[PDB]
């Protein structure tokens, strides 16, 4: 549902207009050629003009493949790729890898196959990428096609830029619309936190803190944020569009209650990775629970509710209790300092939660007083049943050790140490991060599953950041609007919109 006049309104600007751009803009080959999703395409597309250069775009295409084959298809899948590529008289031959590291790949072959054998190559690809190929699609029309999406990624989000349609629950101070973006018409959800609201509580640390921390993970397993706009009246925060319904409800709705072992291990793998994006960026979420878990159209989840996450300075600690009663760490409920110990924790009272149908320190029929759960999540050893394997078993308590110091995943190896656990054993993360394990349940889509102070002004500033690069790019690829509109000459020729000549 694109608006009638969406060419107009993406509509390349001049290349002359992007100069500016074109001046401060890093020429980082990783932002510019990976982590942004329409620079990557446009320097894959560059790759593709080049006769020596498209060879190097297919070769890391199937080490990716290879990384998600599965494990029995890695000799078959490792002999095809060495004999297409790595082999001397191929016609796609990567050169620049060097007979010295060709030579030792058809050894690992020789050996037993691994998801990891050709990482070697992949880099030593990279590493002559981003010479003279880089530096050579900066200055080509392909880099200037990138500037002009870059401009229209920077211009004012508004309002206007967005369609209300229905109201999609609601919390702190405001409630979460569903935006539709018109020129695009990809859904979102808004989060319409009032601004008589934040100012009354003075809770505007809290909410940028938010913004900042939504802004900042890119994962695919936390809700994140694609824009940042004021309207007068409120601050909003788009965000990613969850109508698969909420953990808990999928628990005790849903459940017997709870789930069988291997459904409840594909969400806590999920669960786990979207734990360590956050912690990539040293942040802690601190609301681990089953109502902040979401599923999407697909069935996959992703965490929700960040209102109580922060940034912790590497090498810090921090001081809090908060959250909600019966998700508390011991030592979020003693008010210690703290790292990033009570989201293990949490995801512990996860992974319990979705097996047992009932909370480890607080069972589904038991009228208990908070006083005495937060004194079982301090004292008792939570007891398990027939429905874990040992390994389920294992992971729980390993999770749920009152000692922080002992806990898993809270050591200096962090999430990993998780996922290395025996009850992920049949878990395979590569594939999963790529999103190729189909999820155990699939929501149906007709389904639905539940003043004038200047002090002010500059906390508006801060937060009305608009789009977000990575979410936005995403946005133009996933609706088609890059597909559409990235067109240039008939035959490899200039377009008028990149051509300094004709404006
Ligand atoms: C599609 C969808 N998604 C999600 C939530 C989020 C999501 O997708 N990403 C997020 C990121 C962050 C948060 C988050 O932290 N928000 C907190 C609380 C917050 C803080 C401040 C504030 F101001 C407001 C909220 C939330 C989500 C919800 C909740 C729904 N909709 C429903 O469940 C509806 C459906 N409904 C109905 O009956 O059917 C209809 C015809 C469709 C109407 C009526 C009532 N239940």
């Amino acid at each position: 549902g694109k608006s009638k006049k969406w060419k107009e309104i993406l509509k390349f600007p001049h290349i002359s207009q992007c100069e500016d751009l074109r001046r401060t803009i890093d020429r980082d080959y990783c932002s510019l050629c990976d982590k942004q999703p329409i620079g990557r395409l446009l320097f894959r597309q560059f790759c593709e003009t080049r006769p020596g250069l498209e060879c190097y775009i297919q070769f890391l295409d199937s080490v990716a493949e290879y990384e998600v084959t599965p494990d029995e298809k890695l000799g078959e899948k490792g002999k095809e790729i060495m004999t297409k590529y790595l082999t001397p008289k191929s016609p796609v031959f990567i050169a620049q890898v060097g007979q010295d590291l060709v030579s030792q790949t058809e050894e690992k072959l020789l050996q037993k196959p691994c998801k990891e054998l050709f990482s070697a190559c992949a880099q030593s690809v990279h590493e002559y990428l981003r010479g003279e190929p880089f530096h050579e699609y900066l200055d080509s029309m392909f880099f200037d096609r990138f500037l002009q999406w870059k401009w229209l990624e920077r211009q004012p989000v508004t309002k206007n830029t967005f369609r209300q349609y229905r109201v999609l629950g609601k919390g702190g101070f405001g409630e979460v619309c569903a935006c539709q973006v018109r020129a695009t018409g990809k859904m979102y959800a808004c989060k319409r936190l009032e601004k008589k609201r934040i100012k009354k509580r003075k809770g505007e640390s809290m909410a940028l803190n938010e913004k900042q921390i939504l802004e900042k993970v890119n994962s695919q397993f936390v809700v994140n944020l694609a824009y940042a706009y004021e309207t007068k009246d409120a601050l909003c925060l788009v965000l990613t569009i969850m109508n698969g319904g909420d953990l808990k409800f999928h628990i005790y709705n849903m459940g017997n209650p709870g789930f069988e072992e291997e459904r409840a291990l594909f969400y806590a793998a999920e669960i786990l990775c979207g734990l360590e994006d956050l912690h990539r960026e040293n942040t802690v979420y601190r609301n681990l629970k089953p109502e902040n878990i979401l599923l999407d159209d697909y069935g996959h989840i992703r965490i929700s509710d960040l209102g109580l996450a922060v940034k912790i300075p590497e090498g810090d600690l921090i001081r809090g209790r908060v959250g909600t009663v019966g998700y508390m760490a011991p030592e979020v409920l003693n008010n210690q300092r703290y790292g990033l110990s009570p989201d293990y924790w949490g995801l512990g009272c996860l992974i319990y939660e979705m097996i047992e149908g009932q909370s480890p320190f607080r069972g589904r029929k038991e009228k208990v007083k908070r006083e005495e759960v937060d004194r079982r999540v301090l004292e008792t050893e939570e007891v398990y049943s027939h429905k874990f394997s040992e390994e389920a078993k294992s992971i729980c308590k390993m999770l749920l050790t009152k000692d922080a110091k002992q806990r898993l995943g809270c050591q200096e190896e962090g999430a990993a140490e998780v996922k290395r656990h025996p009850f992920f054993r049949n878990m395979n993360f590569k594939r999963l991060e790529a999103g190729m394990l189909d999820p155990p349940f699939v929501p149906d889509p007709r389904a639905v599953y539940c003043n004038l102070d200047h002090t002010d002004d500059d906390f508006y500033s801060k937060f009305s950041t608009g789009s977000v690069s990575i979410p936005w790019q995403n946005e133009m690829i996933e609706t088609e609007c890059f597909k559409e509109l990235n067109v240039f000459g008939p035959n490899g020729t200039l377009p008028p919109d990149l051509n300094r000549n004709h404006p």
